[PDB]
């Protein structure tokens, strides 16, 4: 006999996803996807691609995609801590386009006027 239910129980190494074998470090907004009706959040890690939309997984630990909005998205990443359970934390990332500051600044060079 063989039961598939989630009771109060321990896990193993293995893992879910291959998202498993990223760190959330890695993951960072690349861009969005979309989704009939939707825009959906995509993100990479590490070179994978994986796109998320509302009610989603993402990150390293456990992180669920709530919100997606144009350059900008909200999860709740879950990672253990003091509490010693994995907790929830509420986090929205901002996508990391090429808004980059490099403005002109003083160098070490002369001018001629």
């Amino acid at each position: 006999e063989t039961d598939k239910k989630g009771e109060n129980a321990p896990d193993t190494k293995r893992i879910k996803e291959t998202l498993e074998k990223f760190s959330l470090e890695n993951m960072r907004y690349v861009g969005i996807l979309k989704s009939g009706q939707k825009v959906s959040g995509f993100i990479e890690a590490e070179g994978y691609v994986y796109t998320v939309g509302v009610g989603n997984y993402l990150g390293q630990n456990y992180g669920r995609i709530e919100s997606i909005t144009d350059d900008s998205i909200v999860l709740n990443e879950l990672i253990e801590d003091s509490t010693g359970n994995w907790v929830s934390r509420k986090a929205e990332l901002l996508l990391n386009s090429s808004d980059k500051n490099t403005e002109q600044a003083a160098a070490p060079a002369a001018e001629q006027n």
